[PDB]
């Protein structure tokens, strides 16, 4: 099933530590992407639709640089996807795809990048992704929000202030 | 694999429509939980460890009441889970996520340690749900551009309130 393939992809990405070499991202791609795969991000903007497509060579470096900012976690949520055979492949067309990233210091902001992801799989034993096309339709940066009043009196926060003046 | 069963539970949760009648939750719990089952919440607080358990009878009413606050989406993320007539999945990094709507649109991340026991049947339903709530975050959507504060729509939200003074 192509569905699982993402859950697999998702879970394989949770496997990434802060030491992961360029060889690991290569293995990642060789696991999930065809030797000919292409990944495109589409924005339908004012001046007209802008597309950025990258080749198999930079697909591993693309996922590698998604984590660069001290990011801790990247995963994808597919809601109400569509399966169908088209262009001699299995295709999943999900209108509600959430590309999620998790950040660290200082904001710990969670970024939800949503739109229409259109994935093309081969009908192999491997079932790797031939085409990744993501049409970014929304964008959110969620901020953790102070929950209690006495949190503003934390010595640790006041310590950070002192430390900057030093 | 027991792991899929949650991805299934999750994928089924996106199916909850805005009406989802009490029968709909009846089927849900009957799909994933044994006719026996327990759902437990653990809080390790000052006065000591605090627990809340509900029986198979209340399992649907619990998940049904999870959505009540205008919540739109419920899902669980298992990170680095560990598996081992009882399969147990012991996930130390379990994130229960709910999505809220008007007016704050906050994403709630309730994280902790989830311990699930599944039967060795073809169906593989949950006998024991055990969740130890250890972190909690309320994420807020954040206005990204300056001019968003000058939107006529936000100013209209103001005007619309003054009319019902």
């Amino acid at each position: 099933q192509p569905e699982y393939r993402i859950y697999e992809m998702n879970k394989r990405l949770q496997s990434r530590t802060e030491d992961s070499d360029n060889l690991w991202w290569d293995a990642f791609a060789t696991e999930f992407f065809e030797d000919d795969a292409t990944l495109t991000l589409s924005f339908c903007l004012e001046d007209g639709p802008k597309r950025y497509t990258i080749g198999r060579t930079l697909i591993p470096r693309y996922f590698s640089t998604v984590f660069e900012g001290g990011v801790t976690d990247l995963y994808y949520i597919l809601k109400h996807s569509k399966e169908s055979y088209h262009n001699s492949s299995i295709t999943v067309d999900c209108d509600q795809c959430a590309m999620v990233t998790q950040h660290g210091k200082p904001m710990f902001t969670k970024v939800c990048t949503e739109g229409r992801l259109i994935l093309e799989f081969t009908f192999d034993d491997l079932m790797r992704i031939k085409t990744w096309h993501f049409t970014i339709r929304q964008y959110r940066e969620l901020v953790p929000r102070s929950i209690l009043a006495m949190h503003a009196q934390d010595p640790q926060v006041l310590d950070q202030l002192s430390k900057n003046i030093t």
